[PDB]
């Protein structure tokens, strides 16, 4: 509880979500530089993570990160950039954690950038040196399962160095692995489902660029 610290994982391709614009006719366009809020999904999300209360964002870069770094370049972040590049989350989450300060870390997904600042606040809260809080994909409480769940989550830096290092690279396996350790998995209610909703295909940046939309 001395220095909570952000690490926003931003490195990642999302073929997925480009091939869907190509079918639609659309001029792809990697999922972090779609507009949203008059910036882009990424700026969205820091925004978010610097309005929760850290004491400080580190953002990871790889994937189009000469593109992603121009468009948080007003932000008052701390960029590393994975190099290699091609490395899955679990190791983008690591190389964010060593540059890192505090002794918890808010981890933040770069394509999930309808997570309130209240919401990840509370996240934050509820994490310390041997207990991981996370967005639940329904009610909060203790977590006996990682049904639904990923990120947003928070937790002890330790407790992240010993477990990112494991696991096939995906955030989902080492939440089971951590349950399967008796390691405390506190889920904190979303405020609107819209939270959980991580750009995977184009109709999901739609779904969020429609909230953002409606809430102005
Ligand atoms: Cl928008
Ligand atoms: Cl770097
Ligand atoms: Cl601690
Ligand atoms: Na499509």
């Amino acid at each position: 509880g001395n220095m909570i610290s952000a690490v926003v994982a931003a490195a990642g391709r999302g073929s997925r979500m480009m091939r869907d614009m190509a079918e639609l006719g659309l001029e792809p366009v990697h999922k972090l530089l779609l507009p949203l809020n008059g910036v882009t999904v990424i700026e969205a999300t820091v925004k978010a993570v610097l309005s929760a209360g850290v004491d400080e964002c580190i953002v990871v870069t790889g994937h189009r990160a000469g593109e992603v770094e121009e468009a948080l370049s007003g932000m008052d972040v701390r960029v590393v950039r994975n190099d290699p590049v091609d490395v899955p989350l679990s190791a983008s989450l690591l190389r964010g954690v060593r540059a890192a300060g505090g002794d918890i870390i808010l981890c933040a997904a770069g394509d999930q950038p309808a997570v309130s600042p209240a919401t990840l606040r509370r996240i934050a809260e509820h994490a310390d040196g041997s207990t991981v809080s996370i967005l639940a994909r329904g009610e909060s409480g203790w977590l006996d399962n990682a049904r639904g769940i990923g990120m947003p989550l928070a937790a002890g830096a330790d407790l992240l160095r010993d477990y990112l290092p494991l696991g096939d690279g995906n955030i989902n396996p080492l939440l089971w692995m951590m349950l399967e350790d008796g390691v405390r998995l506190y889920g904190v209610e979303a405020s609107r489902p819209i939270e959980l909703v991580n750009i995977n295909h184009y109709s999901d940046y739609l779904r969020i660029r429609d909230h953002f939309l409606r809430t102005n």
